[PDB]
């Protein structure tokens, strides 16, 4: 059956999902709190191809379905937000743009590592003054000989350190219209440089601690011609392509998270007993329960469903935005009824549930926020009729 | 392409859509305010089999798959709630009670005219003082000479008074422990009695006013040897399982009428203006779309998912009471949040998003209330922990 | 104690609410299905000067606080929610308004009327082309001698079919920019004119039934020189006034619907039995109405206290806003809570539940919708800081 | 105006306010990550009568009323939860209970030095078994010669490992019904002993990192004749009693952080702009502000309402109950929104709203979970008519 696992997915899923308890799962906690970025399980889990899980063979990528690597995501997730947030924006941002965008030059050139995870690789796109309107972007790419001379900063940008590989975003052209500034744009693919670049201090987050996020400072970098990703001025419109294609899996991101929270207060609440029974037999419990599993149920569906349409070659746009909408949002809402249901202990470190819910609590914000998908829903749904 | 139409499903849908644009919408709103049970309409669609759509073909049905079955509850649902209540109801309880746990002698009795239209059904289980505790039944059965004698009151049941076969669930033998009602309850089949079977008036309801819906008087009722449906006291677990089917139905017809109601604002929010600005600018508008749309897609998802699980001959009790919950408590805020788009126009009738809210509100509580739902899926949940 | 109701207070509602219960409930359901205006009941309310609450007794009225008035309101709301809307707008509107802005002259000559129940008050500020956007209004006011020429349409006009009085709002003066549009605007109060109104047909709406709803069409209507209510241009000023007192009767009467439904659900579910016991002790009702009652009681001590504001000549324009606000979104949710506390009684016209959600819907969108209000809220925020 | 803070009531909070700028919220930050508990604050908030607010003069407390130390407890939760926490519980619990059911002999040994904040309090009622149905202890007290002896684990103790003064909950005489145990409880206050009570081991928390919380391990404790608190078997009624009070703390504190996430929120949206234009334009943030704004006036209203009725001398259970149940959920979903609102910079540590959320999601567990509440006030409904 479409929604389930297929037997070719149960093959790729059961192996991952071993590896995971066993190398990942124990010292999740322990990272949450050192916020040691792990290198070992980087290395450990590219390994499955996870790093180039949507590379073509050819490139050495594992050439994996969309959907499959979305499952990939959750089951990581499930376990840990960090890696997962690691691996998913390391595909689909960095990655996935080079093997959107690249010509064959380019891909040549990244992908094989980039798929290897020998090199991680940076977004830049999110600045300090522009967290929503991307197109505002005003880090710029001014044409120079032999290449051009990027200047500016980036901000929260994931694996802004550790990134062997960095595609910023930069004005090469006016808008020109005030309004569509979204033309104008080019995108810069490039490996690590020994000058202009300047990766800001860590910066301490909420939840997905060991996940690594930088400010990026661009003091005249000069990128050869051969940096220019894409039609110049025209980046910004690839952009928004990746950006569907990250949607997908930051939306099964919280799916796994969602559903960790949820079998742990399952279980819990099985056992944990209150008034001469279980505090599952009582409805503020069971109910609470019922609606975090039917909505995770839906929220799978959705990003299973905008996986499909990727890999058909369909429109997914609308898709995409909905399935981490409501993924999302559901998943964060089922985390911080898991500590609700933990009651007192659901408040303390020594359990998981605290660190679930600030762990996907990030999944309503970044590439896109709650808000501005909605936005993305309802200029396609009015478009349409 | 799994949550897409399929060839043989297009082929069904395409034409039935059109009937229903041209047949079924036009008199929607009078229905609504007259009452009228539409026997014209009830014919009508009779001709696309759709009045024994799960019916074998072999017993003059259909044959249609649950999946498809479900698309054209919720085609009819998105023009008039009262049809689609009529149709789902007929075929998943009376008829689906009948070809469940019917010998293949009562099918070829009864299954013929239900399935042709020529004969509605009605299914008889709730009464004045039992709902969502079914189990609780006070109707009795007394095993008499040549059959039985039927003695009881039936309330709010669909097509009470226009059925030409009724499907009635009465107390056989005792429980005989009080904790499990459910063990001695027995189900009746029968045509429409000449005698032993008064209808009363028809109620007044909040909406899907032309929905026949009336309290059944069982007086003495006598019905043959023949009548009885499935073992004796066992009649129970047959009902549960018609449950699971009648609420795939009611999922779908929800997502009708929600589908209706955001498609109805959608049009109103790009065309009406305000502040000097077609409203849907505004992101309390766009918000409100968005959010409708993105469950409404996931309820879609979900009753497909279980009617799937049905044809396929596996359990699927948990994800018939996940797609009801889903859909029908998210048709009907898609319905509210409509009828505020609209405004003061969303408080007359000369517009239908009154009506659709009206219609929906019903989903949450027939066929086991939101509450009960919860309850089915966190039991089925824990079990399996 | 502040939030309870005072010596005087109890001193009115005491006797007031035996009135309500004995003469306004036995016929609440007759009305909202036959629509028929309930004239006999007008006059008996009147007897307590509930036409007149806010007018000083000098000009024929009750001379009560706006506490006052607002408790009344919400006691009437609990029985008939049709008559509480038609009490609450002809005070807070057209007579408030002349109340508000008319010279000793006017007040004189409306207000003894008004204040008596001898003629109802109309306040015709919406117009189908806009309601929100109140200040783009299309009515035209020409200055002629001898008096004015009024030419416009006027949408939902409570009272707009019986009353002896009107107010209506007009363009007299263009504004400078198409923004401050809110400026040019005029105010007029007349008698009912033999000749220059039509009075569209009443309105078929979704509740509040035997409320007096319709549309006015004034085609060349002349009033004196004396009609002119407010300063020349500046009448949009004054309706914000108006609308501020507004909202706190709007909210009082919301509170009122809401508890009458709650009060119901609790009734219910002390007495109605479900699986060996009263459908009280489940969490899933119980939850239910602790809830509401919880924010019922929020809800009338918000419009207790804009109701001090506004009587200590205090700025309340935000206070209202949010009583009314919070007030209709909590009794809504409560009305469609006590619907599905009944079950599938609750969806049944026998029963007034339904009747107390039709009623209690229009609540968020009258005297400015949710959306509206909260821009309002927001803004005032944004201004003190 | 009553909901307004009176001449009295100015006349201490103005000093206190400015005295909470200067002093507490500089180090608010840096506490929540050191967890040192701070007791130069200590000391200094107890020369304002902090720690013996309502604590009679003659027993050297500051003898306020109930609702103007709950509006201290708002005032100093705005800048610091921990801080909050540790005087409402110091207040509400340990001193409450003495105050409440101790005789002149057990007040005068006590009160004075806990009213002065030279001696903390700490009482234990929650253990790691028993904490939803308190009733159900097992710490339990043996009366010996001239005294009782105490064994037991108390868990998540405030000023558990700083206190001088303990209030212990033990069982002294067995219940006759299970169902309840209510009944044979009693209270026993004492100072720091020597010997019998071990400090728990300092267990992580999500946030009110500074707050001392700890377990506490009772090997054979003793404690004199006069340690006995209340009547024998009769302490659990004066539990009652005493949560009824915290609880109007414990919404006060809900409140206080709320409304510091919403101003936080309210003045940044007012400058940050996005799309060339504050994001506060935006009636996605626009309504976000309102929504919180409303609420959070509509919780204050409460406590205020339940800390007069204290105050009065009448039934406050129901409104107790109500107020925390509403305050905590109300103040939780506004810091969450705050998080929001600043996107990415919610997320990061730098910026004080994610420490808002994590320090008001105890205010739904502690003193009774948001569960626990609705029961409350459902049975107090039901009981009523
Ligand atoms: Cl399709
Ligand atoms: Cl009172
Ligand atoms: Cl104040
Ligand atoms: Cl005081």
């Amino acid at each position: 059956l479409w929604f389930e696992e297929g037997a070719e997915e149960r093959q790729v899923l059961g192996p991952f999902r071993e590896f995971l308890k066993a190398e990942v799962a124990p010292g999740a906690a322990e990272r949450d709190r050192t916020g040691a970025f792990p290198w070992d399980l980087v290395r450990k889990l590219a390994e499955f191809g996870v790093f180039g899980a949507l590379v073509p063979e050819a490139y050495g990528g594992a050439g994996l379905s969309t959907r499959l690597f979305a499952r990939m995501v959750e089951a990581i997730a499930y376990y840990d937000g960090a890696l997962a947030l690691t691996v998913a924006s390391h595909n689909s941002l960095a990655t996935g743009h080079i093997l959107l965008a690249g010509s064959e030059a380019q891909k040549e050139a990244f992908l094989p590592k980039l798929a290897s995870g020998e090199a991680l690789g940076a977004w830049g796109l999110t600045e300090p003054g522009s967290g929503s309107d991307a197109a505002a972007l005003k880090t710029k790419a001014e044409k120079v000989e032999g290449g051009w001379r990027l200047n500016g900063t980036k901000q929260f940008i994931t694996q802004g350190s550790v990134a062997g590989v960095y595609v910023v975003m930069a004005r090469t052209d006016p808008p020109p219209s005030p309004e569509r500034k979204h033309q104008g744009i080019s995108a810069f693919a490039f490996f690590r440089p020994e000058r202009g670049l300047k990766v800001g201090r860590k910066e301490e987050k909420l939840g997905l601690t060991a996940s690594d996020t930088a400010q990026l400072i661009l003091e005249d970098l000069f990128v050869p011609e051969e940096a220019l990703l894409g039609e110049r001025g025209k980046g910004f419109y690839d952009v928004l392509r990746v950006l569907d294609g990250g949607r997908i899996g930051i939306a099964a991101m919280a799916v796994g998270l969602g559903q960790a929270a949820l079998d742990y207060a399952l279980a819990y609440a099985k056992g944990r007993e209150a008034f001469g029974r279980p505090i599952a037999e009582f409805e503020g419990v069971s109910f609470k329960l019922a609606e975090a599993a039917t909505e995770l149920e839906a929220a799978r569906l959705l990003y299973l469903k905008a996986a499909e349409l990727k890999d058909a070659g369909r429109p997914f746009t609308l898709e995409a935005a909905q399935a981490k909408l409501f993924a999302s949002e559901a998943a964060v809402k089922a985390c911080d009824e898991a500590i609700q249901i933990l009651g007192g202990y659901g408040y303390v470190k020594d359990y998981p549930v605290e660190r679930y819910w600030r762990d996907a609590r990030l999944t309503r914000i970044g590439e896109g926020t709650s808000e501005i998908l909605k936005l993305v829903i309802a200029r396609r749904l009015l478009e349409a009729v």
